[PDB]
């Protein structure tokens, strides 16, 4: 029993995580092989950042400007390229630590774990999810640039995020391993904001069912709705729509629990209209969203 | 900027990680240098887990009956005793992923990450808090007995717990790392419950200045109040008394925000009586008692 919002073991990527110094920014890298990934803005000084040309910025430099340090050792870089908002730095040493790994772009609603670093160091780790926005309400500070996001599958390591920024609204902003930003952010000192955001109903719908497995039924009511006035209820609530893929992923919990997916979805649209009148719902009195059908199953077997 | 339940990376702990099989039982051992640690449990027969005489059961089992696996290789046990509660099997050979660790018993209110195992596999990593009444508020399922709670200070990792049962209620009890129990809880399957909880005041005063250092400030108001009166108000919200050296420890983030502590207990007070009337405090509709100051001061800017 019990239901904690829980990461992978982050071990395998511990072992993975450098310190990457170029000028007077130090941020993280990730060493796979014998390459380390990290935020192209590494190269940017103060004056840079407001209007970089990183293609400029990069042809300037030298092998010797970037300084990696994997420990207490000077990894010596080799070769250096860009891809994307993504700095590839080769270098001399493959990592002895390197694990199993695949480069994924996650869908938002998704879940993963971070590794939050700090020169290099791994300083702690904690599960969130790409929100609907395409931010991350992660937990940063200066130096945590180039922190990873991963899942784990059978001793593989999905690598799916790269922190490159905070916001104005504290929420954050990043890569995946090629470059490609989640979300319509640019890596520039510009006037940027998070979108609007949305609850992730099949998470809320997930989790619903986690807290059914452990005992939690008071939300739970004789009654049933179509997807379509589900969907015109949730769209009044700022939730994403819930689409035919949903209610399949959903399939086997709703089997386990025997309460049908639009039974689960009767039950959420009252909770939405009504509240949770003083009650909560597996520790919780907001409906969580941070859970993915997979994590619930992952956690409950 | 953000705030999150984090807990230490994983890495250190995972590579002690084995799995411990005594007849039909299996469960999880930490291997720290030559010895592997289990809840001595695994020993207990199933036709009489009510009152198990362990010793009597230990003087029948010879180094052979023990069956311990790192990773796919099997360790030799050489040796075996108990301590209290846990089972210290000696091997013939030393963890050479031992880490720099030390045994450490903490109190209620104290946080540590838990890494979940099953079979001597990591599954995942959360953070607990030892809750006043001894229990932790884990997510475990059969086969998680032998998990650990831990933290880690500098490289150092300060074991803390080792997980042995759920109470009837879904929460779990466990020992310390000498195999002595947090809390009356025996390791018999007899009429045990956990005490009544109470929620960790210094806690939740800890998350309120961490709400205040990340810029939220909605819920202080123009008052204060003596130890003393906070202390009757608490109690009838079933929150633990606020002694004078959770005051003490409060001092560095009283300072760093210019809030003192009967100030912030003023605000906690009509939190208490007023709710949050549709708002929230670092994203949670509830207070949060599962970071202690340290953790605060650890995570925050
Ligand atoms: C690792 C074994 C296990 O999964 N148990 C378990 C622990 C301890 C015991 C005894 C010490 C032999 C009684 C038996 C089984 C699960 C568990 O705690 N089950 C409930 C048994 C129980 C213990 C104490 C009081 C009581 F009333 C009943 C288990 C299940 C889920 C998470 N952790 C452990
Ligand atoms: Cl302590």
């Amino acid at each position: 029993s019990g239901f904690r919002k829980m990461a992978f073991p982050s071990g395998k990527v511990e072992g993975c995580m450098v310190q990457v110094t170029c000028g007077t920014t130090t941020l993280n890298g990730l060493w796979l092989d014998d390459v380390v990934y990290c935020p192209r803005h590494v190269i940017c000084t103060s004056e840079d950042m407001l209007n970089p040309n990183y293609e400029d910025l990069l042809i300037r430099k030298s092998n010797h400007n970037f300084l990696v340090q994997a420990g207490n050792v000077q990894l010596r870089v080799i070769g250096h390229s860009m891809q994307n908002c993504v700095l590839k730095l080769k270098v001399d040493t493959a990592n002895p630590k390197t694990p199993k790994y695949k480069f994924v772009r996650i869908q938002p609603g998704q879940t993963f774990s971070v590794l939050a670093c700090y020169n290099g160091s791994p300083s702690g780790v904690y599960q969130c999810a790409m929100r609907p926005n395409f931010t991350i309400k992660g937990s940063f500070l200066n130096g945590s640039c180039g922190s990873v996001g991963f899942n784990i599958d059978y001793d593989c390591v999905s690598f799916c995020y790269m922190h490159h920024m905070e916001l104005p609204t504290g929420v954050h902003a990043g890569t995946d391993l090629e470059g490609n930003f989640y979300g319509p952010f640019v890596d520039r000192q510009t006037a940027q904001a998070a979108g609007t955001d949305t609850t992730i109903t099949v998470n809320v719908l997930a989790w619903l069912y986690a807290a059914v497995i452990n005992g939690d039924r008071w939300f739970l009511n004789r009654f049933t709705t179509t997807l379509n006035d589900f969907n015109l209820v949730a769209m009044k609530y700022n939730y994403e729509p819930l689409t035919q893929d949903h209610v399949d992923i959903l399939g086997p919990l709703s089997a386990q629990t025997g309460i049908a997916v639009l039974d689960m979805c009767a039950s959420l649209k009252e909770l939405l209209q009504n509240g949770m009148n003083g009650r909560t719902i597996l520790g919780s009195a907001l409906l969580e969203d941070e859970f993915t059908p997979f994590d619930v199953v992952r956690q409950c077997s």
